[PDB]
C-alpha cells in the first residue's frame, strides 16, 4: 500500500557510522533497520568492572540510524529467546503511540516491525521504554541509540550555505549506576534481574557510578582513539537518553553547533562547550586546523578524567605557529625576576 | 493617580489557566490578582506520603497569572493568622526591590498590596523569597507559580507568522526534599517548623526524593490526564523555581519552543526534549497529530518513572497510519531467521 | 618573526577587571600576560572554614584577561618553587596542543611562553589540566580563569546595532569539595596532597559543599557589594569550569544574554535566569533601571543561599513608581474580607 522502493540498511558498530548520501535527488524510501536487543554481561571500566548490561545491537550506544526527511523507517525489532525480559522501543523521531513504545512491546521469542515517516530533521534519541519504573532501568541498562534524519539537501549553516563533513562520528554518553558492597567495591552479579534491586538503590540518588562513551572508560582511548585529519570537517553527534552532558573539545571548538540536535534550527558559532539535554542528541562541526591529541570530553571535568568519560582524537597534518606556539620552552624562573612585587602576593 | 481601568481576575488552579484574550485591542489596564499564603499539610506521592507545604493560593504550583506587555499587575498578597511563618512574594516578571520581595514582608495576619509594570514578555517564575536559607526552604515547600506576560498581538513564530494556541495548560514542576527515619522511611511532621532541621539536611545535598507536576506523583495520570484533540495547538507552560527540567512528549515534539520561556526571543522549532533552568519557565506549543495517551516527563527517566515526574494527556481523535503504523503484530521469530550472522554477536 | 607592536598588561583581582578599549581601531598586537601559580590555603566560608586551593594570581577565579579578535596572546606561566606540584594551562579560546595545555607542564621553579591567536570572539574559560585525575582536582582546588576576545568593534546586539557597557563584572562560580569529619565538620589539612585522597572521594559523588562565587561565601556581599547606578549597561561576565550554574539577578533580568558566551551569535533577549554550561564562560548586559540592593545568584536556591552562591549590587538612583511600587504597605488583613470563600479552600 505504500508504494515506495525499499532499502536495507546494514548497521555498524559505533563510534562508526553506516554509509549514507549526505544530500540526495532520490526520493523518499522505505529504509529497512533491524534492530535486535541483547542482554549481556559487559566492562564497563579500566579496572575490568562488570556489568550487566542491555543492549541494541550489542553495543553501547545502539547504531546510529541515518535517513533523509521524507523517509519512512520500516525498523524489525527482534528479543530473542536467550533474552529474559520483555523490551520496545521509543524513536524520539517518530510521531505518535508513545514513539513507537506502545507498538513494539516484544517477550523473548518475538519481533515486530514498526514504520515510522521522518517528518523532523535533526539527531535523536532512541531507546527502550517497556513501562513503569522499567523505562529508566532499561535505558541506563544501556538501551539508547540515535537516529539522524537529514535534510535532502544536506546540512546548512542557517544563512543559505551548504555544509559538508568529511567524517562522522557518533558519541553515546551512558550514565551507569553499580550497586557496591559494604567495602566500596563495585558489585558483580549473574543476571539483570538479580542486578536490579542494588541498582534501583543507586538510581534513586541520581548520581552515577560511571559516565562513559560507547559503552566503557576507555573505549576511545588508546588503540581507538577517532582518527582525523587538519583541514577535515568532522560531525560529531552526541547523545545522553537519560541525563544531561556538556560536551567539549579539548584545544578545538565547536564550529557549527545545534546543541538541541534539530536541524530547521541555525546551529550556534564558535562554541567552546555545548550542552545535550538528557533524552536528546546534539550535533557540532569542526574543522580540524591543528594536528595531535585532542581529547573530548564532558566538561564535568571529574565526570570526565575520574567516571570515564574521556575520547580522544588523533589527528595528522602538519603544525601551525600562527595559531599556536610554544614561544620559550620551560626553563628555571629567572633569578632577577621580580614576581614578589605582583599585586597578588 | 494611575489612571487606567481595573480588572479583577479570579485565578483557578493549575494546571488549568484563567480566562484571557491572546490577542487585544485593549489598552492597557490595572490587572487585580489575589494570592493567599496557606501552610498545609499535602500529600506527595502514591504511598500517600505527606509533607508540610507551604503554597500560594493552597496549590503547588501557585496558579498562572495571565496578563498583556504593558499590563499593571496589582497583587494583593495575604498571609492570614492561620499561618505560622512571615512570607513574601518575588515576581522574576517585574523590575526592582528583589522582584517585589523588597516590599512584600508580611506576617501572619497582615496582607500587602504590590504592583508592577508588565514591561517584559514570557512566562516568568514567581516565588517566596523572606531571606537567607528561608528563600530555599520556602520555594522547595512549595511556593512558587508562574506569570505570562503576552504580546498584545499574542504570539508569533519569529518570523512574522502569528501563532494562536487552542489549549494552555500550566505543568509546573517541584523538587522535594523529604526526610527518612534510620528504617529508610519518609518521616511525617506535625508542622513545618517541625520539619525544617531535618529537610535542610536533604536539601544540602542537592538530590530530591520527589520531583512532581502539580504537586504530587500522579497528579496528571489517571483521571487526571490532560485533555486534547488531534489537530488543536496546545501551549504547555513549564516552570522549575529551584531546579534544571528537560521536559519531554512521548510521541510528541516542540513545534515551537522557548525554553528559556521569553517571547521577544525566537522559538526553537521541532524540538525533541528542552530545557527549564531551574528559577524559570519556559513553554512549548504542538500540535497533535495523533490520538492516543502521551506521557509528558522531564526526560531524567529515573526522575520521571520512579520519583513523580510523568503526566499524560489523553488524546482524542483518528489515527494517521501514514505517521506511524504496526506493520506486522508481534509474532515468534521466523524459524529461517539467520541472526547468528549479525555483525555484533 | 611575528612583527606586532608588544602591550604589556597589568591584571587586576576579580571580579574587576583590567582597563581596555571595547571598540578599537588599533590593529592586532602581541599582548603579553603573566599568570603566577600560587598554591595556599584560603578561607571559603562565614564560618571560616579554610581549604588547600591552588590558584592563577593569588584568587578565584583567576584574573580575567580582555583583548580583541585578531590579538596574540603571550602568556608567562609561573610556577614558583614555593609550589608542590607540576601546572599547565589550558585556553578555551585557543586552538590546538590541548588549549595549550600540552605546551605549558611547569614544574615548581619553572616558566614557560605560550602565544594563541585570538581567532574567537566571546568570553572563554581557561584553566590547569595537568594529566589524568590532576585535571578535575586542579580545577576545583581553585584553577580557573576567563578571557574576553572583544570583536573590534566591540560588542552589538545581533540585530546591526552596537551595544556599549559603561561597567564590567567577572563573577567567576566555584564548585567545592571539602571533606568532613565523622562528626559532620568540615576537615582542616597541612597541604594539598594531605587534602587530596579525601577531597577526591567528595568530588566522586559530585555534589559540592559550597558553591561560591569569587573564591567564598559572602565575597561580594556586605562592604564587597558590586557597585552601579540607575542607568547604567553593566556587563555581568560568568564563568564556571567544571559545574552548571543557572545565573539571574534577582529584581533584575538579562537584557542581552550570550548564554554560551560566543559573541559570533546573537544574544538573547529579555531573560530571567540564563544557563552557564560547566566548562564555560557566558555574559550578560543589564541597564539598571531601579536603584537598591540586588542579589545576584545561582538560581538552584539551596546553593544560593546555604552552599555560598550570592553576590550583591548597590545602586544609586531614584526609585520608578511606575515600573513598581508598594500601593497598600503590610496591614492587617481587614476584618470584612471574605477570604473564606475562595476556590482553593
Ligand atoms: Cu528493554
Ligand atoms: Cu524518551
Ligand atoms: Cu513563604
Ligand atoms: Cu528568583
Ligand atoms: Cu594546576
Ligand atoms: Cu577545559
Amino acid at each position: 500500500d505504500l508504494k515506495l522502493p525499499r532499502q536495507r540498511v546494514d548497521l555498524v558498530a559505533p563510534p562508526f557510522v553506516h554509509v549514507h548520501e549526505q544530500a540526495t535527488k532520490q526520493g523518499p524510501k522505505i529504509m529497512e533497520f533491524k534492530l535486535v536487543v541483547q542482554e549481556k554481561k559487559m566492562v564497563i571500566d579500566e579496572k575490568g568492572t562488570t556489568f550487566q548490561a542491555m543492549t541494541f545491537n550489542g553495543s553501547m550506544p545502539g547504531p546510529l540510524m541515518v535517513v533523509h526527511e521524507g523517509d519512512y523507517v520500516e525498523v524489525t525489532l527482534v528479543n530473542p529467546a536467550t533474552n529474559t525480559m520483555p523490551h520496545n522501543i521509543d524513536f524520539h523521531s517518530a510521531t505518535g503511540a508513545l514513539g513507537g513504545g506502545a507498538l513494539t512491546l516484544i517477550n523473548p521469542g518475538e519481533q515486530v516491525v514498526l514504520r515510522w515517516k521522518a517528518t523532523r530533521t535533526g539527531v535523536f534519541v532512541y531507546h527502550c521504554a517497556p513501562g513503569g519504573p522499567m523505562i529508566p532501568w532499561h535505558v541506563v541498562s544501556g538501551m539508547n541509540g540515535a537516529v539522524m534524519v537529514l535534510p535532502r539537501d544536506g546540512l546548512n549553516d542557517g544563512h543559505g550555505h551548504s555544509l559538508r563533513y568529511d567524517r562522522i562520528y557518533y558519541i553515546g554518553e551512558q550514565d551507569l549506576y553499580v550497586p557496591r558492597d559494604e567495602k566500596g567495591n563495585f558489585k558483580s552479579y549473574d543476571s539483570p534481574g538479580e542486578a536490579y534491586s542494588d541498582t534501583e538503590e543507586v538510581m534513586r540518588k541520581l548520581t552515577p557510578t560511571h559516565v562513559v562513551f560507547n559503552g566503557k572508560a576507555g573505549a576511545l582511548t588508546g588503540k581507538n582513539a577517532l582518527n582525523a585529519n587538519v583541514g577535515e570537517n568532522v560531525l560529531i553527534v552526541h547523545s545522553q537518553a537519560n541525563r544531561d552532558s556538556r560536551p567539549h573539545l579539548i584545544g578545538g571548538h565547536g564550529d557549527y553547533v545545534w546543541e538541541t540536535g534539530k536541524f530547521s534550527n541555525a546551529p550556534e558559532t564558535g562554541l567552546e562547550t555545548w550542552f545535550i539535554r538528557g533524552g536528546s542528541a546534539g550535533a557540532a562541526l569542526y574543522k580540524f586546523l591543528q594536528p595531535g591529541i585532542y581529547a573530548y570530553v564532558t566538561h564535568n571535568l571529574i565526570e570526565a578524567a575520574n567516571l570515564g568519560a574521556t575520547a580522544h582524537f588523533k589527528v595528522e597534518g602538519k603544525w601551525n605557529d600562527d595559531l599556536m606556539t610554544q614561544v620559550k620552552a620551560p626553563a628555571d624562573i629567572p633569578t632577577g625576576s621580580t614576581n614578589e612585587n605582583l599585586y597578588f602576593q
